[PDB]
């Protein structure tokens, strides 16, 4: 039964506005660098744009500790060119999502101010103030950015709970004033135009009643002990019913610390919750549960055995995006390809293909297009985010890992590998900045720049655009159920996208070898869509392919 939308069929970019475009030479770039930007991004082919947090803050979280949810980062502009971002964008068909970070508040925004002046003030129960007990915190909670996510308070001498960074205050949603002050703030940005709401860590607002401890077997995965909050359902589907179905909007949801078999109760339709789920099963397959700065090696099995999974969970009745990586992980072609220097144009390109034929929306984030890879850090303190400090305080600086283990890690799974400045062009600083960059540029930037490749039709980028081109012009490379081939091959990735009798198939060789690989049952080909990396001719009705290394396609099957 289900519809068209044009979210579901929409390819997004993701833009984290401190890393993409610097206009005025401070380093860090601004709304009006992403208005200077919008026609490269329409050439590439983008129907709407993911902006991270734009809101005033103190950028303890780079956006994400919010001091005015009315206001404009200082940084990024004026409300005037956030309204003409919005006008430009509009003039070009393209839509615009937003980030409401809504779990929490920065400690210097006014409720927070007012909360914590006393047992008394009327913002009290804005948050969550606890007393200690023993003479330590009210309870063992972690926090995600370090040491306890209980901060006292030596006015009051009770505890304010921040499951983020302590300037992460977490708002008490079980306050109907709260909700309601919340609803207004979004109605505010609504009544804007802007046609998307992307909600980050969406899974936490409902906290568990008595904030009992957690268990030792717990606190190895407490971001799941987080989500279990009995009224998460209720408050998200009371925004949607008071807020959300107001206006005609995509609204994605984050669910943070949500296993894949809870997930469907926020995305399905029926509920009346949200659009577009951003699951972390896939993006972090690798990753620790109880160390979360720690990978450990992953297989092609295992990743389309959860692409699999994650599709079932959607189903008939919710909505996945589509994504390899994003401003909190590490960069795609590093992560799932090789991005040496032989293999990295023919890793992206395969990311690419398999990215744009999901049955998701996909996201693009800033910089994937060229093939950026993550950054060469060195030391502990060529890292600037939050989250890997206090993983540093937790297991570095208590001898529990050795420094260097540490780091052979974080090098791989920082948030820093993705917030290097996006690459313009060859000039200092890669055309990002006439100053000094906030975090600094690779030095790849000679090799890797969205210049050399705009014009060049063999390039990473005009290799996304014919790709959003084939997927815009091919119904079932969106809404076509999906079959893996065969989910337990760690070399050659294949599987079918299908809607009635229109059957197509994508084959990406993750091996560095040739790899022949034999169709199943009576497939066979009907034609060419689109191949990089080939080396010989696939005619209609060929039941075999033989694949370059990193080899990637997408192929029209016969009848
Ligand atoms: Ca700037």
């Amino acid at each position: 039964n289900a519809l068209p939308t044009w979210w579901k069929q929409a390819v997004f970019y993701q833009v984290y506005p401190r890393s993409f475009k610097d206009t005025n030479g401070d380093g860090i770039g601004d709304l009006n660098g992403i208005i200077e930007n919008l026609d490269y991004l329409k050439k590439l082919g983008i129907d709407a744009i993911w902006i991270n947090p734009h809101y005033d803050s103190p950028n303890t979280d780079n956006g994400y500790d919010i001091r005015d949810y009315r206001k404009i980062m200082k940084e990024y502009g004026t409300m005037e060119d956030f309204d003409r971002l919005i006008s430009e964008m509009k003039k070009r068909n393209m839509r615009l999502m937003i980030d409401i970070v809504i779990n929490h508040t920065s400690d210097q925004h006014a409720w927070f101010v007012q909360s914590k002046s006393g047992k008394n003030n009327p913002y009290r129960d804005y948050y969550f103030w606890r007393d200690g007990k023993d003479g330590h915190a009210p309870n063992n909670y972690p926090s995600f950015f370090g040491g306890s996510a209980w901060e006292k308070d030596d006015k009051s001498g009770q505890y304010y709970l921040h499951y983020f960074a302590k300037q992460q205050p977490d708002l008490n949603w079980d306050n109907p004033k709260v909700r309601q002050d919340l609803y207004d703030m979004l109605r505010f940005w609504l009544d804007k135009g802007v046609s998307g709401l992307r909600f980050d860590t969406v899974a936490t607002y409902s906290k568990i009643p008595n904030f009992p401890d957690l268990s030792q077997q717990q606190l190895k995965n407490f971001a799941e002990e987080y989500t279990k909050g009995p009224k998460i359902h209720d408050y998200v589907n009371e925004m949607n019913r008071e807020v959300l179905s107001h206006y005609d909007i995509a609204t994605a949801g984050e669910i943070f610390g949500v296993p894949l078999d809870k997930s469907i109760k926020f995305f399905d339709r029926r509920r009346n919750e949200l659009n577009i789920a951003f699951t972390f099963d896939l993006i972090r397959l690798d990753r620790d549960a109880d160390e979360r700065w720690r990978r450990k090696d992953w297989t092609l099995s295992q990743f389309r055995k959860i692409v699999d999974k994650v599709d079932q969970t959607a189903g008939e009745y919710g909505w996945n995006a589509f994504f390899l990586d994003n401003h909190d992980n590490p960069r795609a072609v590093s992560h799932f390809g090789d991005d040496r220097p032989q293999w990295r144009e023919h890793a992206a390109k395969a990311l690419a293909t398999l990215t744009l034929t999901q049955r998701a929306t996909p996201f693009i984030y800033q910089g994937s297009e060229l093939g950026m890879t993550n950054y060469p850090f060195k030391k502990i303190d060529d890292f600037d985010d939050v989250e890997v400090k206090g993983f540093w305080q937790d297991y570095v600086e208590t001898g529990k890992v050795k420094a260097e283990e540490f780091l052979q890690n974080v090098r791989q799974t920082s948030r820093d590998n993705s917030r290097t400045p996006f690459q313009w062009d060859a000039s200092k600083n890669a055309g990002f900045t006439s100053g000094t960059p906030w975090l600094k540029i690779n030095p790849n930037y000679k090799e890797i720049n969205s210049a050399d490749q705009i014009n060049n039709p063999n390039s990473v980028f005009n290799y996304y655009r014919k790709l959003i081109n084939i997927r815009h012009d091919i119904p079932a490379l969106t809404y076509g159920s999906y079959i893996d081939l065969d989910p337990d091959n760690n070399s050659v990735y294949a599987y079918t996208r299908t809607l009635g009798a229109e059957k197509y198939l994508v084959v990406i060789n993750f091996k560095e070898e040739v790899m022949h690989y034999t169709l199943p049952g009576d497939l066979s080909i009907n034609k060419v869509i689109t191949e990089n990396n080939s080396h010989t001719i696939v005619n209609k009705n060929d039941r075999q392919l033989r694949l370059e290394p990193w080899q990637s396609g997408i192929y029209k099957l016969n009848p």
